DNA sequence: TAGTCACATCAGTGATCAGTGGTAACCACTGATCACT
């Protein structure tokens, strides 16, 4: 389950344990043994399970080319969920617009979530977002468990209304009032902000009654916009599927 | 540098009971002085 970040998580931690295994080992820590007391290697992994069943939002690169490009889709739901639109702004004269959206959509009293690409600019904004009248809560990299885990009891109590957060976005943040999420300069290039996280808060708008991205680029490239494109298209496909199932939803 | 990434094991740390450390008659005596005839 969740493949795309499954996958990818294996190889990364297998990386990363085995170089620490070799700094242990070769510097005078545990044994050999210990290295091979790791996380399976892909290889391995391969050479041992059998019908192998993969299972996620987002097509993995790694599951595409073992298929061959030939796959299954069942993302459209029949509860009646929907992909966020999209709307592309340049990363410059954004704030003001920010601002009145959200005066205009404060009434709903819902959540807005914000990224950026390092911290120094990124608390910039945060302090003076919070300096003109908002209540805004930030996420660092080293966040625990307790910090947010009372941001979200705060949250179901409805004592702010936006969050802005690099990294520590993707685990377990779930909310069923995020209408608006806004990106910001993210299309530059990096090892941990490539396209999946992209359609990550794509999908986590989509979660929602009514989703909305606000993307700022400066360049385009073209992940980003086949990602768009897809969403697009799977959200057109969800209509009109939800047209035919225009049963309220049912919950068991 | 990303959320978890395997697996218990030492240190001297309060409060308090628990269970090692600290516990005048009798009138029996005999003598002195003495009340008595």
């Amino acid at each position: 389950d969740e493949s795309h970040v499954t996958v990818p998580q294996i190889g990364g931690m297998y990386e990363g344990d085995i170089s620490r295994k070799r700094n242990l080992v070769e510097y005078g820590f545990r044994l050999p043994s210990a290295c091979d007391n790791r996380p399976l290697t892909w290889e391995e992994f391969a050479d041992r399970i059998g019908q192998t069943v993969y299972l996620s939002a987002t097509p993995g690169p790694y599951e595409l080319s073992q298929t061959g490009g030939e796959f299954v889709e069942q993302v459209i739901r029949p509860t009646g969920l929907v992909d966020p639109k999209v709307v592309v702004k340049p990363t410059k004269g954004q704030i003001d617009d920010l601002i009145g959206e959200i005066r205009t959509r404060a009434d709903a009293d819902q959540r807005v979530l914000v990224t950026t690409l390092t911290k120094k600019m990124a608390e910039d904004l945060t302090d003076y977002l919070l300096e003109m009248g908002i209540r805004v809560r930030y996420l660092h990299s080293e966040v625990d468990t307790l910090r947010r885990v009372e941001l979200l009891r705060q949250l179901r109590l409805g004592d702010y209304d936006v969050l802005v957060g690099i990294n520590l976005l993707r685990e377990g943040l779930d909310l069923p009032e995020v209408s608006l999420v806004a990106i910001l300069d993210a299309d530059k290039e990096g090892f941990l902000r490539s396209s999946r996280s992209l359609i990550q808060t794509i999908g986590r708008a989509a979660r929602n009654v009514s989703g909305e991205v606000h993307m700022y680029a400066d360049k385009i490239t073209d992940s980003m916009r086949e990602a768009i494109d897809e969403t697009e298209r799977r959200r057109a496909k969800q209509i009109a599927y939800n047209e035919a199932n225009g049963i309220d939803p049912q919950p068991l």
